[PDB]
């Protein structure tokens, strides 16, 4: 019976999401994701930023980004090293911008940062003590990606 | 053809759930399971004893609970701080149950516990060296998850 | 409906199937895998190499094998402790193969080794600093599986 075999592959196909939503749901808590908080990973490799923001995206999130103090925190624990952050003053000199839209509100910038520096200095990276500092986007740096909550 | 192409969709979801059933492995494994061995995993989150039931639920696990020494001694090296078993005498103080069902097989208390201490205490905790101590099931402990062997 | 129904599952399985594409990304990038390298994975666990050559291919991996300096060293960082190598002589005495298949192309032997020692010696392990030496398959060592750059 036709009908039936298709009612069938619909309860499977339906199976099948929910095991799979269970599996993503099991890797994030395993990646320390707490309940309600979006949260963070890396491989520990370090990359240009368009590397890192490419990469993110591949993987449907986005450049870590620190929206106040707590989440600096767990970024700075899951890096364990400089890496970039999801904000660039990319698109008008000054004006730090989170990559996925809006001005720059909670910030951690070391004493004298941002300093664009030399011919310029247009990322962000968290390094010592989670203080951030403005970099080259092409410098390499630890790629963390951070997932929706 | 409808019949032809139904087949072939049948055998492409099966070989799907073969491949998630492989990711789940995978997973468990680079996770620490051990082979024959219940796999323990916690995202390092202190909560409510309600809370970790839910969580470990949603997962569609249940909370840690040590059999044996072993087993103990696994769940100890996941949660590396305080965490709640799945073990409580709330529906009768005094006789701990397995939140799954059944009477405590093994138990490695503390010296002085259980003593549902004040206002009663009826959630166990496996605290410093693997012991355990009864406490209030409103206090915060570390989330630990069990998944089949 | 008929028809309408099956061509909608045929998209449902082909987004099933880019999911869990995503899902293996996302976690191979948990695990550490660089970029076009490819990655060792460990759970820890001691066991004899039959163990572990059964283990990685139920993984769909290989035993863990160096094919340079670089590899060499990698493979030490994840197992922390002495991991048998994807490398034996078992087929024939004195004749270093891979597991999967070829003379060795790379080696890091430490001096008078491969020595087939007393009973004898058949499998090969990366010891605590890069140096290889050949020992017993029946050994319980370290299980590192490998994937695909
Ligand atoms: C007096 O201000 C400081 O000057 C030094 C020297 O010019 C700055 O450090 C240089 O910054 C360059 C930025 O592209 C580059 O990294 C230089 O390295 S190298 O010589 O090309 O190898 C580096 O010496 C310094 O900038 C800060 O520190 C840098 C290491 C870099 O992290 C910058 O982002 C920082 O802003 C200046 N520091 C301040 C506080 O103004
Ligand atoms: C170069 C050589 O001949 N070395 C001998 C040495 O073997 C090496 O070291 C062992 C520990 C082992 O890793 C071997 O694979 C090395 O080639 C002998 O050591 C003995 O080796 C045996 C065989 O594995 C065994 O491990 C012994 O330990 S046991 O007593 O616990 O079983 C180990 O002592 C050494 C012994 O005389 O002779 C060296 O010439
Ligand atoms: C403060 C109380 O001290 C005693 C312990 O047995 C209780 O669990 C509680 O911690
Ligand atoms: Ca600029
Ligand atoms: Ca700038
Ligand atoms: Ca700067
Ligand atoms: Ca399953
Ligand atoms: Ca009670
Ligand atoms: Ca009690
Ligand atoms: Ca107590
Ligand atoms: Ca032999
Ligand atoms: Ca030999
Ligand atoms: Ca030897
Ligand atoms: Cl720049
Ligand atoms: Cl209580
Ligand atoms: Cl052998």
């Amino acid at each position: 019976a036709i009908e039936v075999k298709l009612a069938n592959m619909e309860a499977e196909i339906n199976t099948l999401k929910s095991k799979l939503e269970l599996t993503n749901k099991l890797h994030a808590f395993s990646m320390g994701k707490k309940s309600g908080k979006k949260f963070f990973v890396t491989n520990h490799e370090r990359m240009p930023f368009s590397k890192v923001k490419a990469l993110c995206s591949e993987l449907r999130g986005t450049v870590a980004i620190p929206r106040n103090a707590e989440e600096n925190k767990a970024i700075q624990e899951v890096a364990k090293t400089s890496a970039f952050l999801g904000i660039t003053d990319e698109v008008t000199e000054g004006q730090f911008m989170y990559v996925t839209g809006g001005r720059l509100t909670y910030s951690n910038w070391k004493k004298d940062e941002p300093n664009d520096h030399g011919s310029g200095e247009d990322c962000v990276t968290i390094v010592d003590n989670g203080l951030w500092n403005d970099i080259s986007c092409q410098k390499k740096k630890t790629a963390v990606c951070e997932f929706p909550a």
